[PDB]
């Protein structure tokens, strides 16, 4: 089935046969209808085109700083903005706010059929926004506790989430190992019935180098192009389990990019728009969708069962990707293996 949103066209990302997931089919057999989605991130702002899908989360930023918002841990799970001025990070230079959140979870759930905007992967399914990213960037341990309670945890002081996640979107990382605070926490999500996505992330080097995508027991998610070629930027290496379009822009807001909700704020939220972006990032909630088209498909199926699933499923690449796992996930193909 191919949706009614307007721009769901530009969004190639979707149905293109060179780069693009191959969504209309499987959306015939599976849309994520009864499966959560915890989204790892900025928060997010109440799109019109998003806010439908959206359940209750928790804000796991613990410095005030970082936080934005007045105060430490807190039920209210929305982006303030990220913007920083110069040095206040360090040395760098001044950011507007990024939006993150916004854009990740609309490629995870954005309100489809409904006439307006865009489309997303699994747009029957719903998203837990857990906020572990502010100025600056998250502190390891929020990101953590945040892996913990998505999935259904216990976490000293929050109170117990009534949304366990089946699917978590990890479209943030650093370098250097995976540290045995994540670790935990992904042993726990994984105990806890949920499986674990991450973005492999975008220093065009050995992703063996970059957490948490180095962590075991996640679908570590290389980016391709709309050519269907590694984009760019994306690592890769051997633990990389899959790939998905990401894109590969040349200019800011560039439609070779990946189109979701957005807002128009430079630092503060402004007016709800829609905007290309790039980035393992970006491929990593197109995996997680794909994730929950299989657990709707599949509602008794493991962590290690959904991974085996989108890896062996998989299409060839049409352009060179080295070392980008199995291949580029085929949504439609994924389905039918779970049904
Ligand atoms: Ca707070
Ligand atoms: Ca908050
Ligand atoms: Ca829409
Ligand atoms: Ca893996």
């Amino acid at each position: 089935s191919t949706p009614n949103d307007p721009r769901f066209d530009d969004q190639w990302h979707y149905y293109e046969q060179a780069g693009g997931l191959n969504l209309p089919t499987a959306w015939d057999t599976a849309t994520g209808s009864g499966v959560v989605v915890a989204v790892l991130d900025t928060g997010y702002r109440p799109h019109a085109d998003l806010n439908a899908n959206i359940l209750p989360g928790y804000d796991m930023i613990s410095n005030l700083s970082v936080a934005n918002d007045g105060g430490g841990r807190d039920s209210d799970a929305r982006d303030p903005g990220d913007a920083v001025a110069a040095n206040e990070c360090g040395t760098n230079g001044a950011q507007n706010s990024s939006w993150h959140g916004t854009h990740v979870a609309g490629t995870v759930a954005a309100v489809t059929n409904n006439g307006e905007g865009v489309a997303g992967v699994a747009y029957n399914a719903k998203v837990v926004p857990v906020r572990v990213l502010g100025k600056c960037g998250g502190l390891t341990s929020d990101i953590a506790d945040g892996i913990i309670w998505a999935s259904g945890g216990s976490v000293s002081g929050i109170p117990a989430n009534s949304n366990p996640a089946d699917v978590i979107n990890m479209s943030l990382g650093g370098s250097g190992s995976c540290s045995s605070t994540t670790q935990n926490a992904i042993n726990t999500a994984r105990s806890n019935g949920t499986v674990v996505v991450i973005a492999a992330g975008n220093d065009n080097d050995n992703s063996a180098n970059y957490n948490p995508g180095n962590c075991n027991g996640v679908v570590n998610v290389a980016s391709v192009g709309r050519n269907g070629g590694r984009a760019y930027y994306s690592n890769y290496g051997s633990n990389i389990d899959v790939a998905a379009p990401g894109g590969a822009q040349s200019f800011a807001n560039d439609s070779e990019g990946v189109l979701s909700t957005y807002n128009s704020g430079s630092s503060t939220p402004s007016s709800d728009s829609y905007g290309y972006s790039q980035g393992t990032s970006m491929a990593a909630p197109h995996v997680a969708g794909v994730a929950a088209l299989i657990k709707q498909a599949k509602p008794d199926a493991t962590p290690d069962e959904i991974e085996s699933i989108l890896k062996s499923t998989t299409r060839s690449f049409p352009a060179t990707c080295t070392s980008c796992g199995t291949g580029i996930v085929d949504a439609a193909a994924a389905v039918a293996a779970a049904s």
